[PDB]
């Protein structure tokens, strides 16, 4: 009956728990059964390692019925840490026919060493206009982030960023910010 | 007798102030008569203009004397306007037989529009350790910088620098700070 599939690969699973088995989130328009005490998948939810710097999400509306997908919230709570969390698709639009990935974005700042709590809102509906599936109420994730070392550091005012990479100002260029 | 020279070359000149005509600063190891009057010479001195990032000087040391310099301070008095100013040379050198260009780099954050005052003081020392030249006592220079406004703006909590370019933070890349 129903045909809304949302799941973490097997490969992103392995990168993010150690366990190359795909994560089921919604199978067949519903929830899956660790989702519904959700205080308690909270918990066993542990904060996002420095390491990762986004996550793929993998997700289709596999019959024939439409279904369309909108992003209400995309929002940390620690913004000197981590800025908003983003998202490679438009906020609002169709969950697609053939599976496709969507990658969630958490960019660490850089400035600061520490966990930011953010949030990621999402809603499904159905052509009738109905809200079927969303993420829980008042759901919160973290994200563990770092201060950025560049190495050599960055000169003429520079600063480095978490990819360690060094952010040039005006008229500067180079691994150093050195030329002109 | 006198064999140090420092100079701005007819083209920098032609970009900084209008006309193509080499600047003497020093020739044969005595300072351009239009140094004397420091005071007078630094109110015919207008704040570097935006589009400046950085300014080449010649200099050479065209005898068989040997000369030595020192950057003794490469400070910005505005530093939430400008960082401190840079040289592409070490701090403590030889002043080069053959002449060379010592790019001065004036790095403006790109984070405030205003003037920035800085200090770029510098002495030459003969082989008897004597100070022959230095930057006039209390000299003050200015620099005018502009906000930053990269087109279509940066993503992912990143920041536009001077250059117009995106300053990406971890794992994240390409002119906006979307790809990964
Ligand atoms: C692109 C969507 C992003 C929607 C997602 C919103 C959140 C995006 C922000 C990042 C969330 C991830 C942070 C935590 C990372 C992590 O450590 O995940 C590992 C956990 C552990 O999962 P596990 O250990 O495998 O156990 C559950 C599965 N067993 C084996 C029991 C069957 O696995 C998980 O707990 C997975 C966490 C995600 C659960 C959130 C529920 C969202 C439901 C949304 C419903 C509306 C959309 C429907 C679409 C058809
Ligand atoms: C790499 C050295 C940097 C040493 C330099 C230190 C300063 C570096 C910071 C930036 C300074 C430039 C900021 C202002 C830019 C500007 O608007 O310059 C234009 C002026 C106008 O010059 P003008 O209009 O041509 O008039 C003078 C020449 N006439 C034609 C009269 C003969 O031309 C100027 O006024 C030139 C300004 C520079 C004068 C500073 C004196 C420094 C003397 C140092 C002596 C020690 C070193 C000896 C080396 C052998
Ligand atoms: C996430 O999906 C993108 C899309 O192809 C892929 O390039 C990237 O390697 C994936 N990352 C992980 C950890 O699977
Ligand atoms: C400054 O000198 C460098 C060294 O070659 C040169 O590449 C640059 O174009 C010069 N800039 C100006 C304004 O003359
Ligand atoms: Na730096
Ligand atoms: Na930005």
């Amino acid at each position: 009956t129903g045909s809304l599939y949302l799941w973490i690969d097997a490969h992103q699973a392995r990168v993010l728990i150690g366990f190359e088995e795909d994560i089921l989130i919604v199978s067949e328009g519903k929830m899956a059964p660790f989702t519904h005490d959700f205080r308690k998948a909270q918990q066993r939810m542990p904060a996002i390692p420095v390491n990762i710097h986004s996550m793929n999400f993998t997700w289709q509306a596999a019959g024939q019925a439409e279904y369309f997908y909108e992003f209400l919230s995309l929002r940390s709570l620690d913004k000197g840490i981590m800025a908003d969390p983003t998202v490679n698709v438009p906020l609002l639009g169709t969950v697609p026919h053939k599976a496709s990935v969507v990658q969630v974005g958490f960019p660490c700042l850089g400035k600061q060493d520490g966990v930011a709590a953010f949030e990621v809102d999402v809603i499904v509906m159905n052509s009738e206009g109905n809200t079927i599936l969303k993420t829980p109420q008042n759901a919160i994730f973290f994200k563990t982030c770092q201060q950025a070392e560049c190495p050599g550091g960055c000169r003429n005012g520079g600063f480095c960023n978490e990819r360690r990479i060094c952010e040039c100002p005006d008229g500067f260029h180079g691994p150093h910010c050195e030329g002109t």
